[PDB]
């Protein structure tokens, strides 16, 4: 079985990323816990302070196939690299983030007791002048606010809306996503047809869901903001989530969405146009340039997701 032992040393020994991701077939699925976890669980524990990141790459799926063992060194392992992700989650370490959400995800059983440490680490983190880490931060609560309702928002939502426009933003996404988890399904069935301007463009769809609406307004305010190339899908997204409002918002956007076909933010008009039915008569008036744009491959499936749509 040198197979396994020669692509575990060279996991940390290593074109590469290729072979490498390769390689990340064999950890976690051949089930070798003599060499996983007697060693590439111990190289995981000393090398990820400072991991390449060549290697951080097959990591980025590899501390979630580690982390998932359950064993006890596993628990450790979690415990650890949760802890010292969390503080050191710091304008360069932009894997932490994924470290986190592999770890926390799919073992509850340790992370919706420990949602405060995620809170007091991040929002420690949060605070760099770089601001990529203002961004990148935040994200990782899902980790184990997704948990939390797995197994707070409530006092640390208090937190969220003003305790922390980025920081305050972010962590609004990041729990109005949880308040319902619904929208991460709406998001699929939607999806198949600066950091915070892309919030601002998730928000609508969960903010819907949990004070159905001047948080929304603002949402919107800025949306606009997000010149108008924003992925308006935001507002189609409404369609299927709670329908909060949302058509006061249709006389605006709709001139955006009117006003981008034929070619000439037209892949995402594609798909907010056909969002709207999930309002047929303006979806029929917007069919006329959609055709005009000719037959590409993106304009065919949308018209044939919405030939089934409409």
């Amino acid at each position: 079985t040198r197979f396994y032992d020669q692509l575990n040393h060279h996991i940390f020994e290593l074109e590469r990323k290729g072979g490498i991701l390769a390689i990340a077939s064999l950890i976690g699925v051949e089930g070798g816990n003599a060499t996983r976890i007697g060693r590439f669980a111990n190289y995981l524990r000393n090398l990820l302070p400072s991991n390449d990141p060549v290697v951080m790459e097959m990591a980025s799926k590899a501390i979630g196939r580690l982390a998932m063992a359950g064993d006890t060194f596993t628990a450790e392992y979690v415990e650890f690299e949760v802890k010292r992700a969390l503080e050191w989650l710091e304008g360069r370490r932009h894997a932490a983030v994924l470290v986190l959400r592999e770890l926390a995800i799919s073992v509850p059983t340790f992370f919706f007791q420990q949602v405060q440490p995620f809170f007091d680490n991040i929002f420690v983190a949060v605070w760099d002048p770089k601001q990529a880490i203002r961004e990148g931060a935040v994200a990782a609560l899902r980790a184990c606010l997704i948990l939390t309702t797995q197994r707070w928002y409530r006092h640390t939502f208090e937190e969220a809306e003003k305790g922390f426009i980025h920081g305050a933003l972010l962590i609004l996404n990041e729990l109005v996503r949880i308040s319902s988890m619904e929208g991460e399904r709406l998001r699929e069935e939607m999806e198949e047809i600066s950091l915070i301007q892309m919030t601002i463009l998730n928000l609508l769809p969960r903010l819907a869901a949990f004070r159905p609406t001047q948080y929304l307004q603002d949402t919107m305010n800025h949306v606009l903001s997000c010149e108008r190339t924003a992925a308006f899908q935001a507002l189609g997204l409404l369609s299927v989530a709670v329908r909060s409002e949302f058509k006061v918002y249709l006389p605006r956007v709709l001139d955006i969405i009117r006003a981008a076909l034929p070619p000439k933010v037209d892949a995402t008009v594609f798909t907010c146009i056909s969002m709207l039915a999930r309002i047929q008569q303006d979806i029929k008036e917007l069919l006329e340039p959609m055709l005009a744009v000719g037959l590409s491959p993106a304009l065919t499936a949308v018209l044939y997701d919405l030939s089934r749509q409409i």
